């Protein structure tokens, strides 16, 4: 099809995200690329407004499941790459565990031969001194499957996961993510059969950056289905 072959090369990214957590208000960038080929996703990004007032991790899964290593067998079950380069939104509520949650919506989509993840970020109901505007958070990253159904009214696809972040105490947070995609242009979508992405990342630091970043290295593949 026409969206997978955008995606069969090296290709360049960039992330921008508003956000609004508790009245804190902030702004990342970030640039990397993806060789979905190989389930690969390289990125940096920085907070372009100081200090970011809420913990790296918590932003990873908002700030491109386009670049997920589809197998040839489970082709046509990607819609990620089927609405391109048109492009789809992609929303989300994030629940953080007897804390506050974020609600986003995303707008993925080509820009010439850029892959653009453009973002808006709502956080409301943060505890002052819980994980999260406290800053107790691991700067790691644990690994998780994204568990993807079709919803064909919206023409497009919901999914269901937990994210687990690491407290510095050793104990979790736990982070439920319900997220719905739905295509931008008016070309053919896929819609899947039920699968999930298995998807695992590492966060580091540039030693050379000054400015507050994250590096992200994250590899995906999805599965759940054999034939
Ligand atoms: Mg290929
Ligand atoms: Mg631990």
């Amino acid at each position: 099809s026409k969206g997978e072959e955008l995606f069969t090369g090296v290709v360049p990214i960039l992330v921008e995200l508003d956000g609004d957590v508790n009245g804190h208000k902030f702004s990342v960038s970030g640039e990397g690329e993806g060789d979905a080929t190989y389930g690969k996703l390289t990125l940096k990004f920085i907070c372009t407004t100081g200090k970011l007032p809420v913990p790296w991790p918590t932003l990873v899964t908002t700030f491109v499941q386009c670049f997920s290593r589809y197998p040839d067998h489970m082709k046509r079950h990607d819609f990620f790459k089927s609405a391109m380069p048109e492009g789809y939104v992609q929303e989300r509520t994030i629940s953080f565990k007897d804390d506050g949650n974020y609600k986003t919506r995303a707008e993925v989509k080509f820009e010439g031969d850029t892959l653009v993840n453009r973002i808006e970020l709502k956080g409301i109901d943060f505890k002052e001194d819980g994980n999260i505007l406290g800053h107790k958070l691991e700067y790691n990253y644990n690994s998780h499957n994204v568990y993807i159904t079709a919803d064909k009214q919206k023409n497009g696809i919901k999914a269901n996961f937990k994210i687990r972040h690491n407290i510095e105490d050793g104990s979790v947070q736990l982070a439920d993510h319900y997220q719905q995609n739905t295509p931008i242009g008016d070309g053919p979508v896929l819609l899947p059969d039920n699968h999930y992405l298995s998807t695992q990342s590492a966060l580091s630091k540039d030693p050379n950056e000054k400015r507050d970043h994250m590096v992200l290295l994250e590899f995906v593949t999805a599965a759940g289905i054999t034939h």
